[PDB]
């Protein structure tokens, strides 16, 4: 029953991962031993190989992601090994560096021993490996509403944010067999940030804003032929609109835009002057500025859909079936600027993927 | 059997219609009269009370339509009566220079006899009553190349354009009984055009853009309890992004970006130095500007989803379920500055309504 789901989609991802490998031959075999391994035990246990290509899937099958065309390079981090707090911990910290690589950001994925019996091993609470506190109370609202009730779960249990808007949450996850998760504050010597400065516009750092430079999404459950690695955080490098058409943007976020207007000396009074719009831009313009500026990658959003027209063509190419999610492919300012806006794609879920999890907090 | 379809639509039709006017004790006779004049006939006519709102409910389920909240106010025009082409061309005639209204637009609905055996007794070629011709030939590029193929059907019939960049198409429309259609001059008095300048940039003028003030969409089919107007041209006012993020935007319409960044002096060889965007908020502030300086109504793309939020509250306190395409709802700049972007739209079919039907060209 649960052996039957498993064993199907494993059929279905050994198949296709080894067509993709050149090792058709050796499927047959690598099935059997597969099925013997599933009746006898429950589950199986993926190669380093196996593993690695799966995560690699995972990703080019992500509807959502514009940043598709460079799935096969993807750098995987086998850690089904550990065992205990510290080894989490320390991976954790060592994808931070990794990934960083000194500002020239390497996709990367760390994986994590997978659920056993449905039970997990490991579970990681953090949204994203490095991400800012929020704090809501008395009218008062500092940092990111968005880390809101992250932010008081971790309160809850002894640690206290500066209360600054961009207090390092620490690293939170809960191991099998614990019945509160630990807490880990950031080494800020891991941790890059940017400051947002404008090219034209010298007054733009009277925002005092900045962002940090890797986004590691890690509350997210990577499936690979019936295998759930729950805990398995991964990152890329940012789209600059991420950060500002949306982080520093949105009324529920930072919320910057009226200041970004007065700074670049445009009025805020009138829908008709496009001063939102207007803002927008300076500020989008003003991350990607920083970002270069400082030799920590990132991509704009009409290179991005250049990138990812190229995925449609390979997809095209090797005979895959392409699928995309048209309402997060395209970018949140000028998206009629992309070919991406002007066609549409096929929103079908295709494994190996990644997929929501509940939050342990909430 | 298509008395049967027709029996359904109008019972679902005429019952909704006769609620919504406070009439809903005349019903059951108005429905039994209908189900007589159906069975001897094969059709039935609609009141002029029951097509007026059969038109508005239309426009009130018009998923794409951001301009929604308005729906009740559309002004309905009759002209079941029309048997000659110089009626029809007289009722487009009337119907442009009441719609514009000078400057003030009405949104306005001409409505024509409906299809009989499902054969139309009028067939508007226009995809708007007012639009500018295309051509292409030689590497030559004129015009807008979205009218190419009814430009080509029209110089096949006698038309000949001044192959200017906005050569206004003539009405051409086709009557039953005729094997084509004929065609009919816009006389240049009734059609209001806005040259395109910039509140600040005074070389914004040298591109030499000019829009038509009435959108006035003629290629739709009307479907009111199961009657198939197909010939029922309706028009409101434009929301600017349609103009600055489309029309004069889309590499395949006016393609202008590249011109529009020259004028204000910024270079177009950086995709990181988001000199699209820039060139979009520029040209999108330059229509808006234009359209109010010579009174011709016009709406920017946030006051028209504040708009729209309305809609979506009054539906809500009405009782009535909302739908919309969120692909469509959202603008083409800042979509994520609106309240539209972060929700979902349930993008069920709902009658009355417009729809798509073939072009008699092509
Ligand atoms: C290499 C640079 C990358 C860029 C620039 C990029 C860009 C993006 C962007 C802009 C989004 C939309 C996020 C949003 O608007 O909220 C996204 C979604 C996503 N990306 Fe990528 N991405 C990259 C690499 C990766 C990698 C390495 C993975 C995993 C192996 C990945 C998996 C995903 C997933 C799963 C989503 C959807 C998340 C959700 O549904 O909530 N991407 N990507
Ligand atoms: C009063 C001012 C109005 C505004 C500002 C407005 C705005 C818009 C906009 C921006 C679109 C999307 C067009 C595009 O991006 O291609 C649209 C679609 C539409 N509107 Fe409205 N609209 C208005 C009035 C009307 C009226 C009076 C009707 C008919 C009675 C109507 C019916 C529709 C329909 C059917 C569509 C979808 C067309 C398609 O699917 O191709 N609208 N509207
Ligand atoms: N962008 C949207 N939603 C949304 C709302 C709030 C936060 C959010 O963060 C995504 C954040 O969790 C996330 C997830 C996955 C990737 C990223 N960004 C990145 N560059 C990467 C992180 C890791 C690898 S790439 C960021 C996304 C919408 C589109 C259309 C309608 S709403
Ligand atoms: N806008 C899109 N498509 C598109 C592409 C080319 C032309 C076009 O014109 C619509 C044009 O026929 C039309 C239709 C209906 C309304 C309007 N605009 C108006 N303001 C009105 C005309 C009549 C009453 S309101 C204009 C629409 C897309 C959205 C998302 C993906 S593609
Ligand atoms: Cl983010
Ligand atoms: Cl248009």
């Amino acid at each position: 029953e649960e052996k039957e789901i498993l064993w199907n989609e494993a059929k279905a991802f050994i198949a296709a991962c080894y067509q993709e490998l050149g090792k058709a031959a050796e499927v047959k075999d690598r099935l059997a031993d597969i099925k013997s391994e599933i009746d006898l035990t429950g589950s199986y246990v993926h190669t380093k190989e196996e593993l690695e290509h799966g995560a690699k899937m995972a990703w080019r099958n992500s509807n959502r992601c514009i940043g598709r065309l460079f799935w096969n390079s993807l750098n995987v981090i086998d850690r089904r090994d550990v065992r205990t707090k510290e080894e989490v911990r320390d991976a954790l910290f060592h994808h931070i560096e990794t990934a960083t690589n000194n500002g020239k950001i390497r996709p990367t994925i760390t994986i994590f021993p997978p659920e056993e019996k449905g039970e997990k091993q490991v579970e990681i609470w953090n949204h994203q490996l490095i991400r800012y506190a929020g704090y809501e109370s008395d009218g008062e609202r500092i940092g990111d509403p968005a880390s809101c009730s992250l932010t008081a779960a971790c309160e809850e249990l002894g640690w206290r944010g500066e209360r600054t808007d961009f207090d390092l949450l620490p690293l939170i996850f809960r191991m099998k067999g614990d019945e509160q998760p630990v807490w880990y504050e950031l080494p800020r010597s891991l941790v890059i940030e940017v400051p947002i400065t404008h090219p034209d516009i010298e007054a733009f750092s009277d925002l005092e804003l900045k962002w940090y430079g890797v986004p590691i999404v890690s509350d997210m459950k990577l499936e690979v032929g019936g295998i759930h690695y729950n805990a398995a955080p991964f990152n890329g490098w940012y789209m600059g609109t991420e950060i500002g058409a949306r982080n520093l943007a949105d009324e529920k976020r930072y919320d910057k835009l009226k200041k970004v207007a007065s700074v670049i000396g445009i009025a805020a009074d009138y829908n008709t002057d496009l001063w939102k719009d207007q803002a927008l831009v300076e500020l989008n313009k003003a991350v990607l500025h920083s970002y270069k500026k400082q030799g920590v990658s990132i991509v704009d959003h009409h290179t991005a859909a250049s990138q990812f027209k190229r995925f449609e063509e390979q997809a095209e190419e090797a005979g895959r079936k392409l699928t995309g999610d048209w309402t997060w492919l395209i970018p949140p300012i000028s998206p009629a600027a992309t070919h991406i806006f002007h066609r549409s794609y096929d929103n079908s879920i295709v494994k190996p993927n990644y997929f929501y999890q509940d939050k342990p907090y909430e």
